[PDB]
């Protein structure tokens, strides 16, 4: 318990991080400016044989590494700072409360196990869009149970799932979708064992893209 408090400047809440930033709002505005950066170039770039732990460590490195020091980094892991403390975050706590997150070395296991269904699967190529959006919601479902990361997880899952789609055809496009939806629809499917908002959501931002791809570079 005592390392949590390694990932924060003294006295603050805010997350320590390269810019030297202080205010956690702000901090928030310049993460979210240079993770935007970094995904324009990662999302050109070819897509792994295997969609595991080490492929979103990747992408979490990629989007984060101008930021945190611990970029491509999981939570379970004690992370040394150049300023000579250690840090992780085995489990969420908020105010002290136990959430329902993968724990420790649980973050692996759910990891491993969703590479291993997803490589079974052929990581989803081959399939009808409204397949691969079913199975992909599936996929989104497992990862935020998983939260591997101290922080940066919602956009990096989000890229895993672009990456995933984009070898199989598909653009997945997640500014079609409102923050409360995609809200609604994670509650839906951890707690209360729904799937369906989550498939819907999927279905909505799911588009093919191979066709309009092979016309375009025709045409140029
Ligand atoms: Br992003
Ligand atoms: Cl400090």
């Amino acid at each position: 318990h005592h390392m949590e408090h390694n990932y924060f400047y003294k006295n603050s809440a805010t997350l320590k991080n390269k810019h030297g930033i202080k205010n956690p709002r702000k901090l928030y505005e310049r993460c979210a400016h240079e993770t935007a950066r970094e995904a324009v170039n990662f999302r050109l770039e070819p897509p792994p044989g295997k969609f595991d732990a080490a492929y979103l460590r990747t992408i979490h490195w990629c989007l984060f590494h101008n930021t945190f020091e611990w970029a491509g980094v999981t939570r379970d892991q004690p992370f040394t700072f150049e300023d000579g403390s250690t840090a992780c975050m085995p489990a969420m706590r908020p105010k002290g409360y136990k959430v329902p997150f993968a724990v420790g070395s649980q973050i692996q296991r759910e990891l491993k196990k969703l590479e291993q269904r997803l490589t079974a699967k052929n990581n989803l190529q081959g399939l009808s869009r409204q397949e691969f959006a079913a199975n992909a919601a599936e996929v989104f479902t497992a990862l935020d149970h998983a939260h591997p990361f101290r922080k940066g997880n919602g956009r990096t899952q989000r890229m895993f799932m672009e990456k995933l789609g984009q070898a199989a055809g598909y653009k997945i496009d997640f500014s079609l979708i409102t923050k409360e939806r995609m809200t609604y629809a994670s509650i839906e499917a951890m707690q209360h064992n729904n799937p369906e908002p989550m498939k819907d959501l999927f279905e909505d931002i799911t588009h093919p893209q191979k066709s309009l791809l092979l016309k375009e570079f025709i045409s140029q």
